[PDB]
C-alpha cells in the first residue's frame, strides 16, 4: 500500500534443486521448532534521505531480485527429501510502519520483536524488509534473512552491491547469485562413505565427548529447546586488547586461537570439568570460485578439548591451536554428517554434541561498513548523493545454543564482543558474571603467561575477606550472655504461670525440679565436667532434666530409649558417662556396666536452698552423629544460637511451641528451651502423637500452638493428613533440603516459614531463610557471629556462579569431637587462605555461590551426581515426579551398573500408580538425559531416627539390560513398523525400538514424517517424531486422532521388478502374518498386502467374497492397471486370491500364479461347525493370539455364564493382558475387529466356486494335526495346474520366523525374478 507500484501476478517454478548439507541443519531446526527466530539474520540502518532519491528503492529492489535467483528461493519438503525451488518471481514482503510517536528505547524493542517473526521456509520469500518512519525523510530499515538461505559473508556481498546501486560506495565486485545451486547439486552426487578419513577423524575426536556440559544453570533445563535468548555487549580494555595481540605473536597462535583458549579455561573454571566441547563455525569457501557467491556455506565444527590443569597457559594455548589446525583439515565434513556418524542420544533439550559456541567473524573488503556493522552505536555514517546510512543496533540471532561468544570487531582500541545466552538457563546477572570472568581470564593470560591452569585464580579479589557482605553475620556479644540467669529470671517473674505441658508444670514448679535434679546428681557423685547419660520418655521432666544436669555443671549425652540397643551401647562405650539418668520403667532396659539413677527418686528442692551451688559448666552436651562421633558443644555456642534465633522469632509470653523432635537431635534444643527464656509455654509432645498425622492434627487444633519446628518428613506427614492450617503459626523446616513443592503447600498453610540449616558441629542451625515464595529457596542469611565461605579443593574462595565446599566460621563452632583429636584437627582448622577468619569447620556439603549472593545447597561432595560425563540435579527430577497425580513422594538416586557405568533410579510412593505411565510422563517433561532408567514403587520411604530420608537404605535396583522385542498389535503399529523397517533398513522392528537408536537421523526423520502424512491422511511434525520416537509411543499419538483414514493397501516392500505380489488378509482381516514372510522374500520384488476396510470403519467389512474381490481388484488396478497379476494369501487369503483370479479372467487380465499357504479349499466339507455367539468369541480369542505364537484360551462355557457385553469386555481385557492388542484399545475398536472376523466367516460360509484351473502353488503345513485331506480339498477344484509342497509347521506356525523362511524360498524358486 506504501508499494502499489508492484502488483502481485502469480508465480511459476523455474527449476528444482537439492539443498546443501550446510543448509539441512538450519532447515531442520526451523521445522522442528516453527516459532524459532534464532536464525533470523538482521542488518539494520538509520536512513536519512534527500528528495532526489525518488523511486530508486523500488527500482533497485526489482533489479536485485531479478539478478540474484537465490532471492526467489523456497525450501519445501516431500517424501524423497528437501528441495530448493527457484521461482520466476516473488512478491516482496516489505512491511512499513509509522514510528514517529515512539521513544528510542521502544523503537529498538519494536524492531527486535518485528524481525523475530518466524519464517516458513517452504513459502517464499525467505527474507523481509521492515521499514519505520521516524520523522520527515528519516527512516529505520531492517533487513531480515533466514540463515538457511544465506550466511553473513553473503550479506556483505549483497550489502556492498546494493550500496553501490544506491550511490554509497564507488565500486563492488560482481556477485554470483546462481552458483549455490551447482554447489548443492554436485554435493548430492558425492558419497562420503563411512570409511572417509575426515569422517573417521571426527568420529574419534568426539567419541569421548560428554552428552552435555556441566555448567551450573540458574533454572532447570526445559524438556524441549525453545530458542529464547538474549545478548550482552562488552568491551575488552585497550590495555588487555593490545596484550592479547602481542601475546598471540609471542606464540605460534592466532588471536582467534588465543581467545578460544581463554574460553575453554573459563568453562573449565565454571564447571570444574576437564572434557569440554565448543562449536566453531567456519566460512566454508575454500574454492576461490565461491568467494563471490551468495549462499549458505558456513559449517559448524565441534572442538572437544581434554583440559589438563597441569598445563601452563602457554602450553595449553598451543595445544588448542594445534587441535584447531588439525580440525580445519577435515572441515569439509558437514556437522549434520558428523552427528549422523557419532550418533549421540537425541535429546530435544540440547543441540547435539555441542551446546557452547564461539564465532569470530571479520569480513574483508568492507572497510566503509566496519563501524556500521558493530553491535554498538557509532556516530559514523555513509553519505551518498541521495541518502545517508547510520548505525541502528538490533539484538539478533538469539538462542541458537546455550552460550555463544561472538568476537572479531574492534573500536577505539578495544575488542568488541557479544555474549549470547539462553534465558531459560541463565539469568542476566549470570551473563554479566560470565563476561566479567572472561575479562579476568584474558587479563590473567597477558599478565602471567607461564602460570599453570590450576594455579590460576579467576575469582574477584574479595575486599574484607569474604565473598559477599551478606555471608557475614551480625557481630554481637551474644556468646558472652548467661542462659541460666535468663531462665531463672523467667522463673522468678512468671511465678505460677504455665511453663511445661506433658499434667501441667508451672514456672515455680519447674525451678523446683531444676533444683531437685541438680541436688540429686550432686548428692550421688556428679561433679562439674561430668558426662551424664540421659535416657527419658517425652514427659515434662525432659526440659527439667536438661537444665538440672546443666545446673550441676555437667553435660548430657542423649540416649533416646526408642533407638536400637546396639546404637545406644556404642554411644555408652565411646562417651564413657559417669551415670545414666533414666526413669523407673527403664532401669533394667539395657545391660550396661554403668551406674543408673532414677529421676523419679530425685527430691524436689526449693531453688533458694541450692542456687549458690548451681552454675553451668563449660560443655553443654555431647551429641552423637553418624563409628560414633560425639560432638561436644559449649554453652557460649548455644546461647549465641538461641539469642540469634530470637531475633527472627521474637518469642514472648504468649508463645506456645510444640516440641516434637527427639532430644537426641540437636535441633530439639531450640524447641525445649527458647520459650522458657521468655516466659512462654513448651508443649512436650508425646512421641506416639508426633508420628501419627491425624493424632498430630488433633493435638495442634487443641493446644493452640504458634511455633512448630520439624523436618520435611513430619511436614509431609501433616499435609498428607488433611491438616487445616494455622495462619498464626510460625513454621521452621530443617535437616533436609526444602523442595519447591513442599514449600508451596506450606506457604498456604502457615503464617511464616523459615528454611533453616546447619551441621551439628556448628550448633543446631547456622543459616536461616525467610521463605516467601516457593520459586526462591536458598540457605538464607547467616546467624549472629557466623561466617559462610565457599571453597574449592585447594581452599580458595570460589568465583560467583561456581560450586564448592561450604566452610563455616564464628561462635557456633563445637569444642571438638569427643576424644578424637586427629579428626577434630582435620575438620576444625584455620586456613592460610583466610588468615583473618579464625577457626573454621569443614561441612562436606556441596554449595553454589550464586551470582545473586545467595547460597544454594546441592549437598554432600561424597555423592556421585556424575553420570556419563556430566552432572545431574536430582531434585529437578524429584519435583517433576511429585507433580503427577497419585505420586506422594519421590527420591532419585544414581547407581552403578555392570562396568564403570551409572544410571538413574526413581523410587516412588502413592495411593495409585502406573509405572510405564511414569516413564511416559517424565519423557515429555524432562530432558532425555534426566529420565530415569528404573522405577520402583515403595510403600514407605525408609527414615533415619532423626526423621530424615535414609538414602543408603533404599533397596538396590535391578536394571533392565535390554528392551524386549514386541510385535506390532494393530493396523497402526503394523504400518509404522513396516515404515521404520523399510526407511532404516532394519530387518525386524519391535514397537519399543527407538527410531534414532536404530540408526535413524535428522534427514531420515523428515523423510519418514512426510511418508506418514501420506499414509495416514494427517499432518505430523518432526517434532512429534522426536518426542514420540518408538512405534508404540507414536502409535498412541496417531490412535488418538479418530479422523485418520489409512489405505487398505500396505506396501511391505518396494522392489525393482515390474510385477508385485499381492497378498490378501485371512479371516481376521489383518496383514500382520505377512510381515515375517516379507523379511525373507527376495527384496527385488514389490510386495503389497490388503487389510479389510472393516478394521478401520464400522460395518465396512464385506460379507461376500465375490464383492470383496471386486472391491480389492479396483484398489489393485489403481497401482497396477494391467496384468499379468501375481496373487496369494495365507489361509482364507488364498481363497480371496482364487476369487480375484476368477474375476480377472472375466475381464481379460491374465494371472501369473497364485500362492496359497495352507489354504483350505472353498468346499462344503471344509466349512467350520456351527457356532453360537460364545463359541465365536472363543474362536476369535484363539485366532487373535495365534499369529503371535500365543494361546489364548477363553472357553465357550465360561463366556456363556456372562452377558454379551461382559463377554466382549472379558475377551478384550484378556487379549490386552497378553499384549496382542494395545492397552489403549477401547471396546468399539474391539467391535471393528470382531465384526471383521465375523464378516469373513460368513463370507467363507457362503463361497462355493465351480472348478477352474489357475497356475497354483499350494504350500501345506505338514505338521498340522487337523485333517483336511492330502490337498486341503483343492483336488476337487483344480485338476492339472496345481503344484504342492509340504513344509514344516502347522496351520499357524508355517508363518513364524523358524518355518516361514522355507516358505519364502519356495515362492522365490517357483516364481523366479531376474
Ligand atoms: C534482502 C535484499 C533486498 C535488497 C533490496 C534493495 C533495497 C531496496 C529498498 C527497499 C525499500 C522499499 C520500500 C519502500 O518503498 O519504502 C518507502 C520509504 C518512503 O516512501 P514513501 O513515504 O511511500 O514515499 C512516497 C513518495 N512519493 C509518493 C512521492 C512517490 O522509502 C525508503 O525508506 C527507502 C530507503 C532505502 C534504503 C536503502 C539502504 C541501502 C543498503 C541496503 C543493503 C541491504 C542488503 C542486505
Ligand atoms: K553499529
Amino acid at each position: 500500500g506504501h508499494m502499489n507500484n508492484l502488483a502481485r501476478l502469480e508465480p511459476e517454478v523455474l527449476s528444482r534443486h537439492a539443498i546443501s548439507s550446510e543448509q539441512l541443519g538450519i532447515w531442520y531446526i526451523q521445522r522442528l521448532e516453527p516459532t524459532c527466530s534464532a536464525y533470523n539474520m538482521v542488518v539494520a540502518f538509520d536512513v536519512k534521505v534527500n528528495q532526489s532519491l525518488g523511486n530508486k528503492p523500488i527500482e533497485i529492489l526489482e533489479a536485485v531480485m531479478h539478478d540474484y535467483p537465490l532471492l526467489r528461493v523456497s525450501m519445501p519438503a516431500n517424501d524423497q527429501g528437501i528441495e530448493q525451488l527457484i521461482w520466476d518471481r516473488v512478491y516482496p514482503n516489505i512491511i512499513f510502519s509509522d514510528a514517529r510517536h515512539i521513544e528510542a528505547s521502544d523503537l529498538t524493542q519494536l524492531v527486535e520483536q518485528d524481525t523475530k517473526q518466524p519464517f516458513d521456509l517452504t513459502q517464499p520469500p525467505l527474507w523481509r524488509i521492515h521499514c519505520y518512519e521516524c520523522g520527515q525523510n528519516h527512516y529505520v530499515i531492517a533487513f531480515v534473512i533466514h540463515h538457511a538461505l544465506m550466511d553473513f559473508w553473503s550479506i556483505g556481498l549483497l550489502l556492498r552491491d546494493v550500496s553501490k546501486r544506491f550511490g554509497l560506495v564507488a565500486e563492488s565486485d560482481a556477485v554470483n547469485g546462481i552458483e549455490f545451486v551447482q554447489y548443492a547439486d554436485k554435493q548430492q552426487s558425492s558419497v562420503i562413505d563411512d570409511t572417509d578419513e575426515s569422517l573417521i577423524f571426527w568420529k574419534n575426536a568426539l567419541k569421548h565427548a560428554p552428552h552435555v556440559h556441566s555448567i551450573p544453570l540458574d533454572y532447570p533445563r526445559p524438556a524441549v529447546q525453545q530458542h529464547k535468548g538474549s545478548s550482552l555487549v562488552f568491551r575488552v580494555s585497550e590495555s588487555v586488547s593490545s596484550g592479547l595481540v602481542n601475546l598471540a605473536k609471542d606464540y605460534e597462535i592466532t588471536l582467534f586461537g588465543l581467545v578460544l583458549s581463554g574460553f575453554y579455561v573459563l568453562l573449565h573454571k565454571l564447571s570444574n570439568e576437564n572434557n569440554l566441547v565448543i562449536a566453531t563455525p567456519v566460512a566454508g569457501r575454500l574454492e576461490r570460485s565461491l568467494r563471490n557467491a551468495l549462499g549458505q556455506f558456513v559449517n559448524t565444527i565441534a572442538i572437544h578439548m581434554d583440559i589438563d590443569a597441569d598445563q601452563t597457559l602457554r602450553q595449553f594455548t598451543q595445544q588448542v591451536q594445534e587441535q584447531l589446525r588439525q580440525s580445519l583439515k577435515h572441515q569439509k565434513i558437514a556437522f549434520s554428517r558428523v552427528v549422523e556418524a557419532v550418533s549421540p542420544k537425541r535429546d530435544g533439550s540440547i543441540n547435539p554434541l555441542a551446546q557452547i559456541g564461539m564465532f569470530w567473524e571479520r569480513l574483508g573488503g568492507m572497510d566503509e561498513f566496519k563501524e556500521l556493522l558493530l553491535p554498538i552505536q557509532t556516530p559514523a555514517t555513509l553519505v551518498g548523493q541521495d541518502l545517508t546510512l547510520g548505525s541502528f543496533p538490533v539484538r539478533q540471532q538469539e538462542g541458537q545454543l546455550d552460550i555463544t561468544l561472538e568476537m572479531g570487531g574492534e573500536y577505539q582500541g578495544e575488542l568488541v564482543g557479544v555474549l549470547k545466552y539462553n534465558t531459560d538457563l541463565f539469568s542476566a546477572q549470570s551473563a554479566e558474571n560470565m563476561v566479567q570472568l572472561l575479562q579476568a581470564v584474558l587479563s590473567e593470560m597477558v599478565a602471567h603467561p607461564e602460570r599453570k591452569i590450576v594455579e590460576l585464580d579467576i575469582a574477584p579479589d574479595y575486599k574484607d575477606g569474604i565473598q559477599f557482605e551478606a555471608l557475614r553475620g551480625k557481630a554481637t556479644d551474644y556468646a558472652q550472655h548467661d542462659l541460666f540467669a535468663m531462665i531463672l529470671k523467667q522463673i522468678d517473674e512468671r511465678g505460677d504461670n504455665h511453663a511445661l505441658t506433658s499434667h501441667t508444670v508451672s514456672y515455680r514448679e519447674l525451678g523446683q525440679h531444676i533444683a531437685g535434679i541438680a541436688e540429686y546428681l550432686r548428692a550421688h557423685g556428679i561433679t562439674q565436667g561430668d558426662r551424664v547419660g540421659l535416657m527419658l520418655d517425652r514427659t515434662a521432666l525432659l526440659p527439667a532434666a536438661i537444665l538440672g544436669i546443666w545446673a550441676a555443671g555437667a553435660a548430657y549425652v542423649p540416649l533416646d530409649p526408642n533407638f536400637p540397643t546396639e546404637r545406644l551401647q556404642n554411644i555408652i562405650e565411646d562417651a564413657e558417662p559417669k551415670v545414666i539418668l533414666t526413669q523407673t520403667e527403664l532401669m533394667d532396659g539395657l545391660n550396661v556396666s554403668v551406674p543408673r539413677l532414677d529421676i523419679n527418686q530425685a527430691g524436689v528442692v526449693a531453688l533458694e536452698q541450692v542456687r549458690e551451688t548451681l552454675a553451668f559448666g563449660d560443655i553443654a552436651y555431647v551429641m552423637y552423629t553418624s563409628k560414633p562421633k560425639g560432638v561436644r558443644i559449649g554453652h557460649p555456642s548455644i546461647i549465641n544460637f538461641l539469642l540469634s534465633m530470637n531475633d527472627r522469632l521474637q518469642v514472648t509470653t504468649e508463645t506456645q511451641l510444640l516440641a516434637i523432635t527427639t532430644y537426641a537431635f540437636d535441633i530439639s534444643i531450640l524447641e525445649l528451651l527458647i520459650p522458657l527464656m521468655y516466659g512462654g509455654v513448651v508443649h512436650v509432645c508425646p512421641r506416639e502423637v508426633s508420628q501419627d498425622g491425624i493424632q498430630l492434627v488433633d493435638y495442634l487444633n487443641a493446644k493452640s500452638i504458634n511455633v512448630l519446628q520439624a523436618t520435611p518428613a513430619t511436614w509431609k506427614m501433616l499435609l498428607d493428613s488433611e491438616w487445616s492450617g494455622n495462619a498464626g503459626l510460625t513454621a521452621l523446616c530443617g535437616g533436609e533440603a526444602l523442595d519447591t513443592i513442599l514449600a508451596e503447600k506450606l506457604l498456604g498453610k502457615v503464617g511464616c516459614l523459615w528454611n533453616v540449616y546447619g551441621p551439628t558441629e556448628t550448633t543446631v542451625w547456622s543459616s536461616a531463610a525467610r521463605i516467601t515464595d516457593a520459586k526462591y529457596i536458598d540457605l538464607g542469611e547467616p546467624l549472629a557471629n557466623t561466617q559462610l565461605y565457599v571453597l574449592d579443593e585447594q581452599q580458595r574462595l570460589v568465583p560467583p556462579g561456581v560450586m564448592g565446599e561450604l566452610w563455616i566460621g564464628g561462635d557456633g563452632l563445637a569444642v571438638d569431637y569427643w576424644q578424637r583429636p586427629e579428626l577434630t584437627d582435620a575438620q576444625f582448622r584455620t586456613l592460610p587462605s583466610l588468615p583473618n577468619a579464625g577457626r573454621l569447620y569443614r561441612t562436606g556439603d556441596k554449595v553454589c555461590l550464586r551470582t545473586d549472593g545467595r547460597l544454594t545447597h546441592h549437598g554432600r561432595l561424597d555423592f556421585q551426581v556424575k553420570i556419563r560425563g556430566f552432572r545431574i540435579e536430582l531434585g529437578e527430577i524429584e519435583n517433576v515426579l511429585k507433580q503427577i497425580d497419585g505420586i506422594t513422594d519421590a527420591v532419585v538416586l544414581v547407581k552403578t551398573t555392570g562396568d564403570n557405568d551409572q544410571k538413574l533410579v526413581a523410587y516412588v510412593t502413592g495411593q495409585e500408580l502406573d509405572i510405564a505411565g511414569l516413564k511416559k510422563n517424565l519423557q515429555i517433561h524432562l530432558p532425555a538425559y534426566m529420565v530415569p532408567s528404573a522405577f520402583i514403587r515403595l510403600d514407605e520411604f525408609p527414615m533415619t531416627a532423626n526423621k530424615k530420608l535414609d538414602r543408603k537404605a533404599f533397596p538396590e535396583p535391578i536394571f533392565e539390560q535390554s528392551n524386549d522385542y514386541v510385535a506390532p498389535r494393530d493396523p497402526i503399529e503394523i504400518e509404522l513398523c513396516t515404515t521404520f523397517e523399510q526407511i532404516l533398513s532394519v530387518k525386524r522392528v519391535g514397537i519399543h525400538d527407538d527410531f534414532f537408536e536404530l540408526g535413524g537421523h535428522s534427514l531420515l526423520a523428515v523423510k519418514l514424517v512426510n511418508h506418514l502424512k501420506k499414509a495416514f491422511g494427517t499432518e505430523l511434525s518432526v517434532a512429534l517424531l522426536a518426542q514420540y520416537s518408538t512405534v508404540e509411543r507414536l502409535g498412541e499419538i496417531i490412535r488418538e486422532n479418530k479422523e485418520i483414514k489409512p489405505s487398505i493397501v500396505i506396501e511391505l516392500r518396494r522392489g525393482t521388478y515390474e510385477q508385485p505380489l499381492w497378498l490378501f488378509h485371512p479371516i481376521g482381516g489383518s496383514t500382520f502374518c505377512y510381515m515375517e514372510l516379507s523379511r525373507h522374500l527376495n527384496p527385488n520384488r514389490t510386495l503389497r498386502a490388503i487389510q479389510s476396510p472393516g478394521l478401520i470403519e464400522a460395518d465396512a467389512a464385506e460379507v461376500a467374497i465375490e464383492e470383496m474381490a471386486t472391491l480389492y481388484i479396483a484398489e489393485m488396478q489403481k497401482m497396477q492397471p494391467q496384468g499379468p497379476y501375481f496373487l496369494g494369501g495365507w489361509c482364507f487369503g488364498g481363497a480371496i486370491a482364487y476369487e480375484i483370479s476368477r474375476q480377472l479372467r472375466q475381464m481379460g487380465q491374465q494371472v501369473t500364479g497364485i500362492v496359497m499357504i495352507d489354504t483350505r479349499a472353498p468346499i462344503p466339507e471344509n466349512v467350520p461347525e456351527d457356532a453360537d455367539d460364545a463359541m465365536l468369541l472363543s474362536w476369535f480369542a484363539r485366532d487373535l493370539a495365534a499369529p503371535y505364537g500365543k494361546k489364548l484360551t477363553i472357553p465357550a462355557q465360561y463366556l456363556r455364564e456372562l452377558s454379551p457385553d461382559q463377554m466382549f469386555d472379558h475377551v478384550l481385557k484378556e487379549a490386552k493382558a497378553i499384549n496382542v492388542l494395545p492397552l489403549d484399545a477401547d471396546p468399539s475398536d474391539f467391535r471393528l475387529y470382531f465384526d471383521t472376523y465375523l464378516a469373513n466367516g460368513i463370507a467363507l460360509q457362503t463361497y462355493f466356486p465351480e472348478p477352474e484351473d489357475f497356475p497354483i502353488l499350494l504350500v501345506k503345513a505338514k505338521d498340522e494335526q487337523e485333517d483336511f485331506g492330502e490337498s486341503l480339498g483343492w483336488d476337487q477344484l483344480v485338476k492339472d495346474t496345481l503344484t504342492q509342497v509340504d513344509l514344516p509347521g502347522d496351520h499357524s506356525s508355517i508363518m513364524y520366523a523358524e518355518n516361514v523362511v522355507a516358505v519364502a524360498q519356495t515362492i522365490d524358486q517357483m516364481y523366479p525374478i531376474p
